[PDB]
C-alpha cells in the first residue's frame, strides 16, 4: 500500500474531491485535556492512506480543518466520539456530518457483543487486520514503518464497512435510528470536553 | 387545588390554548411491552391539573392525541425517556418537541448527585411533595382522592421548574447542550421502544 | 383474637372441613438438613388461628398430615417454596395443591419490587402487620403470648389475599401462568431438599 | 454428511414418522422481540439433517408446526428455554413434549460448572464439535458451506445425548424431576415472551 | 453499680478466687502491632468489674497477667480472636483456657445473622446495653465517667450468657464441637499476630 | 458569631497578621476544570470569620491571593486536597506551607474510619454542626444567611483541631509523618489539576 | 506405576504397615449430602498405587476404616477437609492425625497465591502432573485406564511433598502452627457435614 | 553476563564509584514483618550485576548500607515502594535519594495501563526478558543458575529506562512532578512499615 506521510498538513485537497472521507487520530491517551493529538489519517477509500504527523503544540492546519468543515462530505470514523473530541478540542471545528462504524455494528450486529473495528473487519470483509503487539510513543519525531502501517490501516477499510452497514440498516428498517445517533455525536463529543465524559446523561441514574 | 378527572380523552382543548403544556404518566410498572399506561396528567401551569383514566386496550384519544402532536407546544416531563416511550407505545404519535427537568438538572445542577423531581422542587420552589406511602393498583376502576392528589402533584410545577433550568442554562452557557439532549430524546425513547432500553448506544463497552 | 395452642397435633380435624387453609411455619434456621421445624400454623379463614409446637424428633403428625396430603384443599403459603421443603423433610409428605403469595405477587403486583408479607398486606387490605423486633428460639417449651400472637398474624389474612390475588390474576390474563407455577412449586422444593437449593435449575449459567 | 436446506418449510414429513426429532434454531440474536428467527435445524437421528431458512415476516411454516405440535414425538433441544421462546413467538405454538439435554447435564453432571453442548459432547461421546470462527450473518440470502454445517452439527448429535443421559437419570434416581422439569419449561418459556425473562419466579429475591 | 480504677495492674487476685473471668480490652485500633492496649476490663460475674488501664509501652502487668495464665479459670471473651491477640502482643501471654460468645452464638443462634454483642444481649437477657455514640481516646490520661461506665458495661454480662449459651450448647448437641472450637482460638490469633490476619487458613482459595 | 460578606477580595489584611488561617471554598462541584470558585472562606481563628463572594470569570484577588501565597502563614484545611487545586485552578497560585485536618485525623484517629469536620468536631469538641441538607445554589449573586452562616461554620473551628492534631501527633510520634505528607499535599493537588485526579500514583495498580 | 484396582475394600493390609500413608478421594461432585463417594486411592509412598473401586450403597470397607482408624498411622492429603467430609460422611468413622499440603503450602510458600497440587508438585519436585482435560463419571462400572493412572497421580508424590514441607516448618519456626492447624482440621470437616460449610466460624463477620 | 555472587555484604564499593546505582530485592513475599529479605541486587549500568544473599537475622552489611546511605549516588528501583520498605525494615537505613520507573512510567507512558517492568523492556528497549514459570524458594541455601540470572535480569536494564524516562519526563515537561513524587516516595515506603500500608493517606475515603 502507498502510505504519504505529511508534517504538519496536507499539501492541498487534490485527492480529496469526494463525497466521504476515513477519518482516525492518534494520541497520547484518552483524555483530551492531558493527552495531545499526535498523528491524523486519512482515506479516499482507495489503496492509499495519508498520514499527517501533528507537532506539539500545533493549533492549525488549514487543509485538514477545511476538509472536516465540508458538510458536503461524510467523515467516517470508528467510535467517532472519541476522535470528534480530540479533533475539536486540537483545531477547534466539530464535523458535523459523520458516520461511526461501531454505533452502526451496535445497531445491526445484534448478535454479538464484540463490537471492536477487528471483529467487524474480520466478519463483514474476511480481512485479517494485525493490531499492535505492543503500544507506542505516538509523539516520536520519526515514526516507525511499523507505525506507519498500523496508522494507514486503520482508515483502509472504513468505506467497505460504511457500505455493507448501510445495506443492514435498510434491510432492517433502522435508517432513521442511525440517521437520529449520528446527528447526536457532535454533541455527545462537546458533552464529554464540556466535563460529563463519564456520565450517560439520558439515565435514570 | 382543582382536579378535574376524566374518562378517556379531554372533552376539548379549551383549556390548552397554551405555548407549553406539562405532561405526565401512570402505568403499571417500568416495560411498556408488559406493562399498560393508565393514566395521564396534564397542567397548563395555571395551578389546576387533569386526570385522564386510560381503559384497558384503548388505542385511541383524538383530542388529548391532537394535543401531544402539536409542534407549536413544548411537552414538559420529568424523565420523559420513560413518559415519550409509553405514550409513542399506546397511542402510536411519538412527540418531538419536549423539554426534560431530568436533563436540564443533570446539566445544572453539577453539585449534586441527587436528581429526583421532589428534590428539584424542594431546593428550587421549596415546596414540600409529600410521596406515597406505598404503590398502589392504578389500574382500579375508581382512583381513591389520595390518588388524585398525587397524581395531579407530579405535574403542577413543572412549568416552574423550567423557568428556572433555562435561566441557569443561560447563565452557565449550555442553552446550546440542552436543546440538542432534548432534540435527541425522543429516539433516546423509540431506541428503547425497539429493543435497546439496557443499552448505551454511545458508550465505548 | 383466640389462638389455640397445641403440642404434637391438632386434636381432630372438625374446625377444617373447608376448601383452603392457610399455613406458615416457624423453625430454626432456613437449613431444612440442620434446622428443625418447631411450629405450625393453621388458620380457616375465620380470624381464628391454630398454632402447633412440634417437638425435637417428632417424626409423625397424622392429623396435620392428613391435612397437608387432603387433594380436595388447597394450602395457601406466602413463600410456600421453604414450607413445602421443611415439611416434606419433617412428615416425609409433600403437598400438591398450593397457592403461593409471592409468587402470585411477582406475577401481579410487576409496579414495585418490595413482595413480603408486610408490603403485600399493607397496601392491599390497610392491615398494619408488627414485625418482631427481635428473633426468638421458636424451641422453648413454652411460648410467650407475644411470640404466638406475632405467629398467629402470619396467618390470618392469606385468605383475603388468594381472593385478592385471584382477582388481579383473572385481571391481567394470566391463570394459566399461576396455574403452571403453582404446579411446579412442590419439584422446586422437592429440587432444594435434594441439593439444588442455590441453582435456578433454568437459567443459562 | 447430507444436509437437505430449504426455505420456508418441509417438503413433506416423510422423513419425520419417528418418536423424537432434534430441533434447533438460529436467530439474529438473544432478544425474540427484536431478533427474528432465521434458520431452523431437524435430524431424526441418522447422520443427516434439514437446514429450513425462514423468511422474514414469515408467519406459516404447516409442515414443520405439524411437527411442532405432535404430542406424540419429543422435542429435543439444547438450551430450549431459548428455542421454544422464539418459535412460539414467530409461529404462534408452544411445543409441550420436550427433553433439554442442559437441564439434563445440570441434573447429572454434578462434577462439573461447563454445561455447554461442546463441552457435554466432547465428555459423553469423544466427539470434537467446532464452533463458528465468526458470528456471521444468519439473515444472509444463501448461506455459506460453513453456516451450514455449523446449523448442521448443532443436531446431529441430540438423540445420542438424549439416550445417555436418560441412563444417568435413572441410574441416579432423578427421572421425576427431570420430568417435572421438562413439563415446566414450556411455561418457563412463555414467561420470557411475557416480559419475565430477567426474572427467577421462584426466587425469595 | 461499682466500677474500680486502676492504674497498670490489679493490686491483688482477692476479687477473682473465682472459675471463671469476663475480660475485654480496648485499643487505639484495630492492628495489634500499630494500635497499643489502653484499658482491660475484667469482672468475676457479680455487680461489680474492674477497669484497668495500661500505659504507654508497659510490658508487665504481673497479678492481671496470673489470672489470664492460670489454667483452672476460664477466661470469657466476646470475639476473643482480637482480644488475645492484643493481650499477647502486649504481655506476651497466650490464654489457654477460653471461651467465645460470638462462636457461640454463630454455633446456636442459627435462626438470625447478627451475633453482636449488643443484639445477644438483648435477644437472651431483655436488657438494653446503650452503646457510646462517638469512638474516643482511650489513652486519654483521664477517662470520663461515662466512658468508664461503658467499658464496665462490656464485661458485666458475659456470665450470663456463657450459662445461656452452654445450655443451648448441650440441647442442640453441639458441646463438643463448640468445645473443640475455643481449644483452637488461640492458635487462629497467634495466625492472626504472624501476619494471616487476612486469611482464613482452611478455605479452598 | 460576626460574618463578614465581601466581593472579590478582602479590603486589606489588617485582621489577618497572623501565623496561621483557616481556609475553605465552595464550588458549582467536584471538577475544578467545570466547577467555578464562587465563594471563599477565612478565619483568624476568632469568633469572626470572612466570607469573599468570587465572580463568574474572576482572575485576580491581590488581598487573598497574597496571603495564599505568603509562606510564613500556615494555610489551615479540611481535605485541602480539593481546595488546594480549585484555588491554584482559579488564581494562578499554589500555597506551599499547609496543614490538613483530614489527614491529621487518618493519622491519629486510627480507632474509626469516619474523618469527615462533623465528626471530627463532635468528637473532638463536643459541637455540633448543622449541614444544611439541602445543597444550594452557591453561585446566586445574593447569599441567604442560612448560606453565610453554614459557610462560615466551615472555617470557624479549625485552629483548636490543629492544636489538638499536633498534640495527638507528638502523642503517637508522627511529626514527621504529617510533616512529610503536609509536604507533599500541594503536589498532590497539581496531579489532580493535571488529569491524574482518578489514579493513586503510588499505587501497585 | 503398578496400580492395584480393587472392588469394595482391600483384601488386607500387607502393604500398611508403615507410618503415614497417602489418601484421596473421587465423588460425583463438592456437595457429600448429595454426590457419592466413588474411588479411594491409597499410596505407601512408593512406586505403587491402590484404587478402590466404591459401590453405591456401601456402607462399610472394615480394611480401609481399620487403616482411617489406626491413631499411629498419619493420613496425607491435599485439602484434607474435603476428603475427611466426604469418608465420615460414608464410612462413619473420622480420622483425627492428618497432614494437609495445602494448609502447610499456604503457611510455607508465602511468596505465591497458588497453593493446588498441580503447582506444588512442579515447583517443588520438577515433577509434572497432567491433569485430567475433561471430567469424567467416576461412577463408571470399568474405569479407564487414563482415569486410574490420573487417579493414581494424586497420591503417588505425597509423601515427598510431606517431607519437604516438613523440612519447611522447621525452617521457619512454624511447626507448632501446623500442628494445631492439624489438629483442628477434622473438626472444621465435621463443621461442614453439620451445616456451617459456607461459613467461616472464626470470622467477624 | 557476568554476575557476582556475595554471601553477606559486598567486600568493597570498588566497582560502584559512580552517580547511580539500580538496585532490586527479592524476599519471601509482600509482607516485610512477616518475610524476611534474602536477596540483594546491584547494578552499576553496565552489563554486570552482584547478587548477594541475606542470611536469615542478618541485622547489618556495612559496605551495602554505606552505599544506600550515601546522598551523592540515586538508587535506581523498579517499584521502590516495597524495596524501600524491606531494606529499612531489614538493615535500618531508609533511602532519601531515589528514581522509580513505576511511577516514571505511570507519569509518562499515558497511552497504557500496562507498567510492568516486563513491558517497559519490551516496549522501550526491544529485549525480550523471560520469567519464571513460578515463583521459588529465594531462602535457598545455594541459588540455582537459572535464580541467579533471573534475578541479575531484573537490575541490568534500570540505568537505560532511567535514561529514557529523564527524556521523556523532559519533553512533556514534567520533571518537578517527578521530583515531588520521587521525595516523598521513601516516606510511602515507611507509612507502609508503620500500618498503613492498605490505605491512600491523600484519598477523600
Amino acid at each position: 500500500t502507498e502510505i504519504r506521510v505529511h508534517q504538519g498538513d496536507l499539501p492541498n485537497l487534490d485527492n480529496y474531491r469526494i463525497d466521504a472521507v476515513a477519518v482516525d487520530t492518534e494520541t497520547l491517551g484518552l483524555q483530551p485535556h492531558r493527552d495531545r493529538l499526535c498523528v491524523v489519517q486519512l482515506s479516499s477509500g482507495d489503496g492509499t492512506a495519508d498520514v499527517i504527523q501533528i507537532a506539539k503544540g500545533q493549533k492549525s492546519a488549514p487543509n485538514l480543518v477545511r476538509l472536516l468543515s465540508d458538510r458536503d462530505i461524510t467523515k467516517i470514523f470508528h467510535f467517532g466520539r472519541f476522535d470528534l473530541a480530540i479533533l475539536a478540542h486540537t483545531f477547534g471545528v466539530m464535523p458535523d456530518v459523520v458516520f461511526c462504524t461501531k454505533i452502526a455494528s451496535k445497531l445491526t450486529r445484534t448478535y454479538t457483543d464484540r463490537h471492536g473495528l477487528k471483529e467487524i473487519c474480520g466478519e463483514l470483509l474476511n480481512v485479517n487486520i494485525s493490531k499492535q503487539q505492543q503500544s507506542s510513543d505516538w509523539a516520536a519525531e520519526t515514526l516507525s514503518r511499523a507505525q506507519i502501517e498500523y496508522a494507514a490501516s486503520d482508515v483502509l477499510y472504513l468505506h467497505r464497512l460504511k457500505d455493507i452497514f448501510e445495506e443492514r440498516l435498510k434491510r432492517e428498517e433502522r435508517e432513521s435510528v442511525a440517521k437520529a445517533c449520528f446527528q447526536f455525536l457532535p454533541m455527545r463529543a462537546n458533552l464529554d470536553l464540556l466535563g460529563w465524559s463519564e456520565i450517560d446523561i439520558f439515565a435514570h441514574s
